[PDB]
């Protein structure tokens, strides 16, 4: 049906404005802590502690198979990011001061984000 392609494109065009926002939050790590899941090599008890692992590169995987709907599941996925970590890692550590200033900094672009999704309408 025309009402299921425009569905469709709807969803085409959130997977790019996410790609973007991915890409900016990404750059806001440098050191590149969060890019792969935790390596259970290096971390051997860490899924012990975290229930829900995320990284910047399974977020990626998932939104290529257009497997985020909406913002808001983009948005939780980040947070499972920043939180695990600042939960895993003591306040002292390179890790949890990482995950501080990505929070901080990526919040500026996912304001503008939401702005932008909500205006264009792409959910
Ligand atoms: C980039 N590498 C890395 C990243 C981590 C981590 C451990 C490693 N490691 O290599 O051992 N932990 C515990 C953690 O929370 N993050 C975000």
């Amino acid at each position: 049906s025309m009402e299921q392609v425009a569905m469709e494109l709807r969803l085409t065009e959130l997977t790019r404005l996410l790609r973007s926002v991915l890409d900016q939050l990404q750059d806001k790590d440098p050191a590149r802590i969060f890019a792969q899941p935790v390596s259970l090599k290096e971390v051997p008890d860490y899924l012990d502690h975290i229930k829900h692992p995320m990284d910047f590169a399974t977020m990626r995987k998932r939104l290529e198979a257009q497997g985020y709907k909406n913002l808001h599941e983009f948005e939780e996925d980040f947070d499972l990011i920043i939180d695990n970590c600042m939960k895993y890692n003591a306040r002292d550590t390179v890790f949890y001061r990482a995950a501080v200033r990505l929070r901080d900094q990526g919040g500026v672009v996912l304001r503008q984000a939401r702005r932008e999704v909500d205006s264009i309408g792409l959910e």
